[PDB]
């Protein structure tokens, strides 16, 4: 066969099932609900989001292939459809990431940020890329507002409004118009509009920036129309306050121009398991030995080793 079939099953919920217990969060788009799925018979209560928009033909068609594509994912550090509820506007049903997303969560708890907890998102969500990139899938809108917290300790990537999935001899996606992020976006998307595993790579780095600056803004007051001058110059996102040069000269690499010169994010995974062996040597922050939220310098465990 040309290329494998997608064997992923669609679940369909009855609304009866679901029960909307508070709005989580609203604007452009639609809203996002928190909610309890109890299947029917079942002895079970789970916790849910769900995800809607009045009844558009043309966003219906979106939000199916944002679920044709949630529900075509299985990783511990990707977000996954449990169902959809097919109302007069259609539903997507996710399970719950109670703490919100991390942008909000960094900036909200900023004082009390370790760099084990730091390190550990990045190696997180470097899995959930590296994966991502298994399945042949392209996200394009990687960035800390579209990583969610199930707990402290575990985050997943979320939001697959833009992902596409990739021939087995396709090595590009060429785009067209419509509003992409720049500030998160490689060079050659946004002078070509090209987009691959690699350029996910160069919104890593930014997302690690927002990161490590415990949620700022990439070239905050520029506009957006500045921005591929600016990086077309050499210049780059400043090197974080609490960053080793070991740590920003990573972010580095994830913004070369050549894109095939950017690290992989099975490389990333390594490197940053290694640091969150011996984070404070890594992260220099204030007050670090002292923190709470809810040689072998070359050891790397094989559940990292990913080849
Ligand atoms: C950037 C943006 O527009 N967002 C990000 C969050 C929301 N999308 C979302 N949220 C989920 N859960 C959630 C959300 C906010 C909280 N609090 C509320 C109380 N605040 C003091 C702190 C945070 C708690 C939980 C959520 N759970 C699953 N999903 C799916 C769609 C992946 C979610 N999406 C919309």
């Amino acid at each position: 066969s040309g290329e494998a079939p997608n064997q992923a099953l669609l679940r369909i919920l009855k609304e009866t099932e679901f029960k909307k217990i508070k709005v989580l969060g609203s604007g452009a788009f639609g809203t996002v609900y928190k909610g309890l799925w109890i299947p029917e018979g079942e002895k079970v209560k789970i916790p849910v989001a769900i995800k809607e928009l009045a009844t558009s033909p043309k966003a219906n068609k979106e939000i199916l292939d944002e679920a044709y594509v949630m529900a075509s994912v299985d990783n511990p550090h990707v977000c996954r459809l449990l169902g959809i509820c097919l109302t007069s506007t259609v539903q997507l049903i996710t399970q719950l990431m109670p703490f919100g997303c991390l942008l909000d969560y960094v900036r909200e708890h900023k004082d009390n940020i370790g760099s084990q907890y730091l390190l550990n998102w990045c190696v997180q969500i470097a899995k959930g890329m590296n994966y991502l990139e298994d399945r042949r899938l392209v996200h394009r809108d990687l960035a800390a507002r579209n990583v969610l917290v199930k707990t402290p300790q575990h985050v997943k990537i979320t939001d697959f409004g833009l992902a596409k999935l990739l021939g087995a001899e396709e090595k590009e996606y060429h785009a067209e118009g419509g509003k992409v992020p720049i500030k998160w976006m490689a060079l050659e998307s946004i002078l070509h509009r090209i987009y691959t595993h690699q350029s996910d790579v160069w919104s890593y780095g930014v997302t690690v920036w927002e990161l490590m600056t415990f949620g700022s803004k990439p070239y905050d007051g520029i506009p957006a129309s500045e921005i591929s001058s600016i990086l077309e110059k050499g210049e780059r996102l400043p090197q974080p306050p609490i960053c080793t040069i070991d740590v920003y000269m990573i972010m580095v690499k994830c913004w070369m121009i050549d894109a095939d010169s950017r690290p992989k994010f099975r490389e990333l995974i390594i490197e940053f398991s290694k640091m969150a062996r011996d984070p404070q040597r890594y992260l220099v922050i204030q007050g670090d030995e002292r923190m709470h939220l809810p040689d072998m310098d070359d050891v790397v465990d094989a559940d990292e080793y990913l080849i």
